[PDB]
């Protein structure tokens, strides 16, 4: 007969011996070096310039193109079940608008300054981020100015970009968010605010480590954003480039940024192990963006996983690779999950 | 009139500068610490007892469950192609096999040592890894031998396990890969083959940094090894667990391994960058598990992602967090993209 | 009789076993941390400014100097075979070109640029870098500008050769690697690029540790840039100093290298470890040199070691050390052997 | 015209300034970490067990194989210009020697043991070291003893090798040099010395990083060493095996290594480098090998370089990377080039 064969043993080694450490459901939370709590969570708003906009977004699962007038509604429960924090994304419609120099991103007129200060008004104790960049605003679609032959004009670019960081912050905005990857700009949107007066009131929070790639498809469609001609691969960085990265982390963080944000963020959680060390004083935000958000649903509905455990996965995923704070298009449901 | 704005530049500072290493295909190339070869790729093969199976699995995309009378005809063209090492699950699906301590694991009759003997005879330069563990084999689908009250029993289970991986060792595989998480059967194993006098010629390949989670479901109908009352979260680390996983890829590099295996693989690759230091001198394996996989494909089919670039995108995330090997259910389409 | 004595042992300790990581050849690649492969090369090519030259180079083993009328033929095969970079160097042989501040470096009608655009126009896919130096077109043969005592001249020199760069760059060259050794090109060269609108669009490769000694006879007899009256050993580095290699390299990164040289290759393999601490997130680039090259042709025509063998041995070697890319004369060679 | 064009320039920053440092002969001499001194050589000699013997080497420049009968004439000029140091290696030539159990490698009447007596006597101020190992002694030309499949016993040959190095240590020599790279060896040889009531007065000199590769064919002449069916590759290193010798360097100083051998030794410069920080508290040691040896002369003798030029060179490299001794058959050369 084949029978179980059990080799001989030695004694236990205690240095063997991990399973004291996580044998009851209370100590597999003690094992975390960070809990998930309400006030982690910064919700994405895509404002429109017409204000009585509620549209779907068809590949983007549960979010809508929201203008002001229906702002109110919207906000309400998700501020009454604890949403601390939102980011503003403008996606101005009207024809006539977009130009080669983004002018209307910080058009007063606009969606996002308009959001601002409803936002200010009707809901004094949200705490109001606004993306900063031009690819919402150009005829190109491209996220800074452009030299003749298409490739983008540092100068011209992050000289814009510091404007319309500042007009934010004028407006009303608590925290500017650049979302653009052009070389110095932080640099520039920390003077800019300086020379301003309002850098003591302004977090400077840079999306410093953003990685070109397949996963931004669901975001074009809410803000109408695609480029014309080309892609984003000269500025957005390499997926593989760990050391374009790091470096980027590290300038960002000697240029003023108060906080940086990783994104892509599940596909990209190594580097933010890596910002844990290099900007170890700082906050790190992860932004699960439209495409790792829409493949957790896709997946959930052909039964491949359950949406809100992986949710949780995922989410617990960016707190233990070092990130404090997290930008996820499921803060609804998890300010609902987390009473529970 | 609204017009644009911009603000006053400082001359750019040399630090600032990152661009001019990613403006061409050939640099963000450059920019990878480490290339995607085929000799990195390491394929499952989940094989039957019955020799003439070759039945598809539902719920994992194009894999099949294979007996060894169907096995030259599949392998043929993937080793042509450059296929170079083999990961092997049993799968016995006769009654009566499965018992409380997996005692058909090292059946010489079993699909795993007949699936060895098979590989070296007709495929004798592949490589032959074998998953070691009781899950497949135990009457109650637990990866160990249980106490009465339903617990992992520490000692008998390593005590088995240490036998499972000598015996599919001394039927010809090359390396033994426990799966099993359980407290200290790496030294058991490796002292196992010390013993047998197969130390210097088998590869430990320890998945010390598995992880418990929502992303197995696929692998276990392919591998018929879903649990029996409860789950595996007292020996698969928790997901929120970084000290837990340090503290298991130290001890099982005390306790022998050759390489360690981090599992799941893009939900944890903050795991592979920990793992990347404590193991420096060791190769790394990131194992891309069934959950992981048919969320891909479940992507790809909504439109969400391109199949091909998600594809390249996590599996370069693999090598850019310090993985040098990678379990893949998607080498044959590699073993095609990687030509071209 | 003598016999054969056998100490008494003791059991085998698990930390002594090694060999369970190395005993098949697959297992000796995942051993390396990083893999050759073609686009890792770099080829070295000596242009002449006589279109219709292939002069053999006798000291320099089956490597020519070549116009540019030669040049479609001679590089067809290489990139069919996947040849992926080049690196010029000018040799003007044209009675009255050499001048004590090499005016022809840059001269738009010489070798270089002529080579540029050629490549740009039949090879478009092909990724150009120049060398960057005064050597071989100052009557004097040394790489800077000299005073009236013949010591090198800082400043005027990097203000010369920060020109050069610049006009490679705007003739299409892609990178320039700048091999004068001269404190403090590095930063005009960058500034130069910045204010010509090209830093966003061309890496700095700087040969930032490249030492003087024994090994460049056969390149002088290529590149006809043999000093006149004393030698380079006050600005190239001491073979001995360790101390001054860490610091150029801090140097030349802090000034706006995108990359790193360490020259000579095999002989300096410590310096690129030493590189692949202090330039962690930059390409490190080995550079096998005319004399390390004519060094393994002589040692294989005698027998000594087998010229395949031994060149895979030193570039592996390479790559084992920290480099990722490999300026190397067996170019040729390898983009054969890469394919076995 | 094209004229010499320079670009405006800022001030000189102190930073990049280096060439301070090393303006002067002297100070080309102040900046190395270590200067080579005659103490620190080390030179191998091949003893024959014919007494008369003085074999000329064909494939080893100016070395020959030499019985005890001539050995005082050799050595007396040697010592005469200040050797320190030789290391033994026997070539028994006489039928019958040879054994799979190396029998004859601790043989009183053999080569070695003959050797370190007649030093001790004739030369009672030169410190003996002798290699250690098998292969010169074993009918199959391996470093150990082997299973019937041919691949290493590694308890049986530790337990001969053990018994050796005591033996030597016995007959009187100094320091004991394995360079069998089987795993665990220094243990036992350790323990055995400790045993021997010798550990107190035995430097044990570990050849701990020693790599397979193309560079000992004049070697396998000199001391008759050639293996027999097969290859060193599954004990000497793999040559991209860098965390192999790192774990090796760290294995043998724990097991009891005094010092340490790195070998070969300019085409593994990284892997002093790898010491230097693992074995700070060691002497560490570069064996310049047969293979490399050879090579210099060859290219020497083609004029590709300068023979003692580059005998400098390289040499300075070894204590450049960390060594503070070098083994090389250069000694004799360099007991007269290091008076001048
Ligand atoms: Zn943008
Ligand atoms: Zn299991
Ligand atoms: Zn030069
Ligand atoms: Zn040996």
């Amino acid at each position: 007969m084949h029978t179980a064969e059990f080799l001989e043993t030695e004694p236990t080694e205690i240095s063997s011996v991990l399973a004291g450490g996580y044998n009851h459901p209370l100590l597999r939370q003690w094992q975390s070096e960070r809990q998930l709590t309400k006030n982690m969570l910064i919700f994405p708003l895509f404002i429109s310039d017409n204000p009585d906009d509620f549209t779907e977004i068809d590949s983007l699962p549960n979010i809508n193109r929201i203008g002001v007038n229906r702002l109110k509604d919207y906000l309400k429960p998700l501020v009454a079940k604890g949403l601390r924090s939102v980011i503003l994304f403008g996606v101005p419609l009207i024809p006539g608008t977009k130009d080669p120099v983004g002018t209307a991103a910080d058009d007063p007129a606009g969606p996002v300054i308009q959001g601002i200060k409803f936002i200010r008004e009707y809901f004094p104790e949200l705490y109001i981020i606004c993306d900063v960049c031009l690819c919402e605003y150009t005829s190109h679609g491209h996220c800074g100015v452009l030299y003749d032959d298409g490739t983008i004009n540092r100068e011209r670019s992050v000289s814009r970009l510091a404007a319309v960081a500042v007009n934010y912050a004028k407006a009303g905005a608590h925290c500017v968010a650049p979302s653009d990857m052009i070389d110095g700009r932080i640099r520039d949107i920390k003077r800019g605010l300086i020379n301003a007066n309002l850098a003591h009131k302004t977090f400077v929070l840079s999306y410093a480590a953003k990685f070109s790639g397949n996963l931004y498809g669901p975001f074009r469609d809410a803000a109408c954003s695609a480029p014309s001609n080309g892609d984003r691969k000269c500025y957005q960085l390499p997926p593989a480039g760990r050391g374009l990265a790091r470096r980027a982390l590290e300038r960002d963080m000697s240029e003023g940024a108060d906080g940086i944000i990783v994104k892509p963020s599940t596909f990209y959680l190594d580097i933010m192990r890596d910002a844990s060390e290099i900007c170890k004083d700082l906050p790190i935000c992860a932004y699960h963006v439209s495409g790792e958000y829409a493949m957790l649903h896709a997946a959930a509905e052909k039964g491949v996983v359950d949406l809100k455990t992986i949710a949780f996965e995922s989410h617990q995923g960016f707190l233990r690779a070092g990130a404090r704070l997290i930008i996820t298009y499921l803060a609804p449901e998890f300010l609902d999950w987390l009473d529970e």
